[PDB]
């Protein structure tokens, strides 16, 4: 995250790390957003590598002992089917993991509240991006979970010609494009956050930022729109 600050230890309780095996320690690679007490919500892109992968939940500081924190073991993987790695602009950037364990609740680890299926908010809708990704472009990953505020900016004018063009769909959320504050590498797959009726809601997973840059003027951290795949999210769990 790219001018954030860091979040309060239990602002955002459905966050987690993504990990992966390297050597004989892990690396953050990614986020989450903890579903079910067995399942995480992560983007597709962000397990296409044929990598060991853990989650963290109830973390805060990736560099630090937080006395919270649940390390579990990824089981099973199902990316959503019309997923193509080589089109992340075609959308479907979704994927499910089932945890090898159930993991316990408290205040550090909670499930993340999801949209009713359809749900569009209106332009400048006030969210949060929150992650451990890059804090500036070509920067490094965060030690503390970091937020920053970050309104959407609707499909009309997101998919407008000086903003992302046809490369934005409205299976998608964009949020930010302020210059300043945005997601940028290792967010990836994490909530954004959207006060709606007064209770926060995962409306998003990040997906993409331009290849110019995190935060660049006009191209908004995109999303993949949680509220189009509620249903697909609801069968995959039945059927695992
Ligand atoms: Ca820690």
């Amino acid at each position: 995250v790219v001018g954030g600050t860091e979040a309060q230890r239990n602002s955002w309780p459905s966050q987690i790390s993504l990990q992966y095996r390297s050597g004989s320690s892990w690396a953050h690679t990614c986020g989450g957003t903890l579903i079910r007490q067995n399942w995480v919500m992560t983007a597709a892109h962000c397990v296409d590598r044929e990598l060991t992968f853990r989650v963290v939940v109830g973390e805060h500081n990736l560099n630090q002992n937080d006395g919270t924190e649940q390390y579990v073991g990824v089981q099973k993987i199902v990316v959503h089917p019309y997923w193509n790695t080589d089109d992340v602009a075609a959308g479907y950037d979704i994927a499910l993991l089932r945890l090898a364990q159930s993991v316990t609740l408290n205040s550090y680890v909670q499930l993340g509240v999801l949209p009713r299926a359809g749900t569009i908010l209106a332009n400048n809708s006030p969210c949060y991006i929150t992650g451990w990704g890059l804090t500036r472009t070509n920067g490094q990953l965060a030690q503390t979970l970091q937020q920053a505020y970050l309104p959407t900016v609707d499909y009309a004018i997101c998919s407008s010609s000086s903003y992302w063009g046809s490369t934005v769909k409205n299976s998608m959320v964009c949020a930010g494009g302020d210059g300043v504050r945005s997601g940028c590498q290792g967010d990836s797959g994490g909530p954004l956050h959207c006060l709606v009726n007064g209770q926060y809601a995962v409306h998003g997973v990040t997906s993409f930022v331009s290849r110019l840059g995190c935060n660049v003027t006009r191209k908004p951290t995109v999303f993949t729109r949680v509220s189009a795949y509620i249903s697909w999210i609801n069968n995959v769990i039945a059927s695992n």
